[PDB]
């Protein structure tokens, strides 16, 4: 009998290691990447239900992963909580043993499905990569590992993560130089339409703040919504970072990930600075302080690389001993059954 403590403090008991997991929010702070990192090639042997998060919102990852692990595409598909695609009876019919639910999804889960999961004898384990707190990441990794009977490997993953995030957070706390001002934008809409920016305590804005930056939008944006173009010209930030990802329906969107090349990513980033009124004259553009990181890297088991990228971008000389791309690659090399490739970070020429 395995006793697991989840990220909220719930004591959850399994009769034996989980081997019929139902996935939610794969590639988005759900357990998928953690499970793959723990199980390696044996990943499909513990999954009873596959969500459609990767297929629908991260298709480049879905193609890459299924190419190397075709059994993933053979696992019965389940809906997503909070969509009208989730069917509790269909899930129960898979005879699963555990479902991992992100805290950001907990309220909806408890309202819509948990009573039905409980009635069927299915265990719930809450995890929370979205908090971006060291203890929450550690406890999440530890809970998923213990559920799977992979406590030792979970310990390696936790230490890998912990080594890197603590180096960043400790060093940042001891830097007393002025904080660089930063404008943050999800580059999903391309140069011609502003994507969402951030407050100082949400998502990319929270991460940038922890990494020692002054988020210029911290007071003007409540959570994540776009800023008025004139705001950026007036603030004239030290640094601009445009987030990239796989957005094939937006051909001018900033492109990063498995379907990305160096030349293309450079041209897409540069277009933001050339197509936007006044950007050519921006301090950030003139001084070549325009960067890009992959939007899908935060709130995940491998997001230590994001902590490193932000801190190294804001404080280059204080972080010469840190290599954020090597950290991501090493996470893949060490733990994941999928080959590393693609482009995940970028500095505009």
């Amino acid at each position: 009998p395995i006793e697991i403590t989840d990220v909220t403090g719930r004591t959850v008991t399994l009769k034996k290691p989980a081997e019929r997991v139902v996935l939610q929010w794969s590639g988005a702070g759900g357990p998928f990447f953690t499970i793959s990192a723990l199980m390696g090639k044996d990943t499909p042997k513990v999954i009873a239900g596959m969500d459609t998060s990767l297929q629908d919102y991260r298709a480049d990852m879905w193609k890459h992963f299924t190419a190397e692990m075709p059994e993933l595409a053979k696992i019965p598909v389940v809906g997503t909580i909070g969509d009208k695609t989730f069917n509790a009876e269909q899930v129960v019919a898979l005879n699963p043993d555990v479902i991992f639910i992100p805290v950001d999804l907990k309220d909806q889960y408890e309202s819509d499905a948990k009573a039905k999961m409980d009635a069927a004898g299915i265990q719930t384990i809450y995890i929370d990569y979205h908090a971006e707190k060291l203890e929450s990441h550690q406890k999440s990794i530890e809970a998923i590992g213990k559920a799977l009977g992979k406590e030792e490997r979970a310990a390696e993953i936790s230490k890998f993560y912990t080594n890197r995030v603590t180096r960043v957070l400790d060093r940042v706390s001891k830097i007393n130089k002025p904080k660089p001002t930063v404008y943050l934008e999800v580059g999903m809409n391309g140069p011609e339409e502003f994507g969402n920016s951030f407050s100082g305590n949400y998502s990319w804005g929270a991460l940038a703040t922890m990494a020692g930056a002054d988020v210029i939008t911290k007071d003007a944006i409540k959570k994540s919504s776009p800023i008025n173009p004139e705001f950026v010209l007036e603030k004239n930030p030290d640094i601009i970072m445009i987030m990239g990802s796989y957005w094939p329906k937006k051909p001018t969107s900033m492109r990063l990930g498995f379907e990305a090349t160096e030349d293309s990513s450079q041209a897409l980033l540069k277009a933001f600075t050339t197509e936007r009124q006044g950007w050519s004259d921006l301090k950030a553009v003139e001084n070549k302080q325009v960067y890009s990181a992959h939007h899908g890297l935060p709130r995940e088991v491998f997001d230590a690389a994001v902590f490193e990228y932000l801190a190294k971008t804001f404080y280059p000389e204080e972080f010469k001993d840190v290599d954020p791309e090597a950290t991501l690659k090493e996470f893949y090399d060490k733990f994941l059954p999928f080959s590393y490739s693609g482009i995940w970070f970028m500095h505009m020429n």
